[PDB]
RNA sequence: UGACAU
């Protein structure tokens, strides 16, 4: 499979983007805690943040006006050199905190590109736990280092391996990965870790977790990788749990930590909404909303594989256009799938949790969890799937006591934080 | 369970 390339029409290039939304200016007011050895002062506006001005006017094509408190903080961090840990809630643009100063630093401070014997050193690195997501960061890294002599370059799997690593042995700045496909051509001398000047984990609580922690400790302690006193590693994400945060410490070299407003907070743009319903009661109570809400575009969130590809066959046998994706599907089927739904040739996705975390989608109405998760930390990131930039969204949550009972006192604590409805069945 | 190379 060789995906689609990239495109190269600007207007395209910055148009994928969700316009800032009513609530925009209220990030204004979100309280901000850093924490760590002589923080930098947070920058006023990206015309006062000392940026390189094709940078600045890229971040202005972008459609940006004004940054939010994650990068008010996190742009003068970077550009000092230092190490950051960032939380801030979903759609309040963690993206740009990193790649906006890592740009300005690597025109700034240039340093000539190497590959030899066909092996590329990139300076920069960024992880992410899942393909769409990875493919959504090397988008907006091309975005922001538009008509700049920057290269950036994807790595991932279900690709033709060939594809990627031909590319990738041209040379390139910047490498937007995930992990398995990282270290596969890292092991086959297409990448070394020689030249890294950053290390950025996106979702860095994901990808500090048991199921990716290994795939991490081979990158930073690679033989090949720069240690961790001459290089910056930067990580980000809505949620951060403290035993996650102590796990990061080791990767970390004196470092600031951000947070925008209480860590792991669910973003109060969106309407937290939810229904008690039996595992019998959720197949008709899911066509009702459907039906209720027709010209919606809404995401399912499923547990399973085997449900996602049900409740994709339901919904299309009964009545709309629908998508589905999940880690069983062919990586082509996959990015169709988002492409569909993000396009609006289709206005349902039905999705495990592959598409929880990270992905930025016009105009998502309502994220319907089908099955609840079993992580808050979960849940906070599929209803942010919505409610992003400002713009107010919409979450309809099946509850169902018999599997759901464990999580009642994390989703009350959630819901009283961002001052939204507590329904007697979540008391 | 669900992500994550060949
Ligand atoms: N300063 C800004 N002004 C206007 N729009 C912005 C700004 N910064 C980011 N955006 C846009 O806001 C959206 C959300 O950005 P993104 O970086 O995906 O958020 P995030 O905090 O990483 N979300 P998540 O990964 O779900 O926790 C994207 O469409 C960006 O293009
Ligand atoms: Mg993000």
């Amino acid at each position: 499979y060789v995906p689609p390339e990239p495109t190269n029409d600007e207007t395209e290039i910055f148009s994928s983007t969700i316009s800032s939304g009513i609530n925009f200016d209220k990030f204004d007011h979100i309280a901000v805690k850093v924490s760590g050895e002589n923080p930098p002062r947070p920058i006023e506006s990206f015309e006062t943040a000392n940026l390189r001005k094709y940078v600045l006017d890229n971040v202005l094509k972008a459609g940006y006006r004004k940054p939010t408190p994650i990068q008010k903080n996190a742009i003068p961090i970077i550009m000092s050199g230092r190490d950051l840990m960032g939380c801030a809630q979903t759609g309040s643009g963690k993206t740009a905190a990193f790649l906006v100063p890592i740009i300005n630093m690597l025109l700034q401070d240039p340093k000539d590109l190497i590959s030899e014997n066909g092996c590329a050193q990139p300076q920069v690195i960024i992880v992410s736990p899942t393909r769409e997501l990875t493919l959504q960061i090397f988008n907006e890294a091309r975005k922001f280092s538009y008509g700049s002599v920057l290269k950036v370059a994807v790595a991932y799997g279900g690709t033709a391996v060939r594809h990627q690593g031909d590319n990738i042995a041209r040379g390139c700045h910047i490498l937007v990965a995930t992990p398995g496909r990282l270290h596969d051509f890292v092991e086959r001398n297409r990448v070394s870790f020689g030249s890294v000047r950053f290390v950025v984990l996106d979702q860095a609580d994901c990808m500090l977790d048991m199921g990716f922690m290994p795939s991490i400790e081979k990158m930073m302690l690679h033989p090949t990788m720069v240690e961790t006193t001459k290089r910056q590693t930067l990580m980000f994400s809505a949620t951060f749990p403290e035993d996650i945060q102590h796990l990061a410490g080791r990767f970390l070299n004196n470092y600031l930590f951000v947070a925008v407003g209480i860590v792991g907070g669910a973003s109060t743009d969106v309407e937290q909404i939810f229904i008690e319903v039996t595992k019998y009661e959720k197949r008709n109570s899911l066509k009702q909303l459907i039906e209720e809400n027709d010209g919606k575009r809404i995401l399912v969130f499923v547990e399973t594989k085997r449900n996602a590809d049900f409740i994709a066959a339901m919904l299309s046998e009964q009545q709309l256009l629908t998508s589905s994706i999940h880690g069983d599907r062919m990586q082509r089927e996959r990015e169709e799938a988002l492409q569909n739904f993000k396009s609006g040739k289709h206005c349902i996705l039905v999705a495990t949790a592959v598409a929880a975390r990270g992905l930025d989608i016009k105009n998502v109405d309502i994220v319907v969890n089908y099955d609840l998760p079993k992580s808050i930390d979960e849940y906070v990131h599929r209803i942010g799937r919505t409610g992003r930039v400002g713009n107010r969204g919409k979450a309809v949550s099946f509850y169902d006591s018999d599997q759901d009972l464990a999580l009642v006192a994390d989703l009350s604590k959630i819901l009283r934080q961002a001052d939204q409805s507590v329904p007697d069945f979540l008391k």
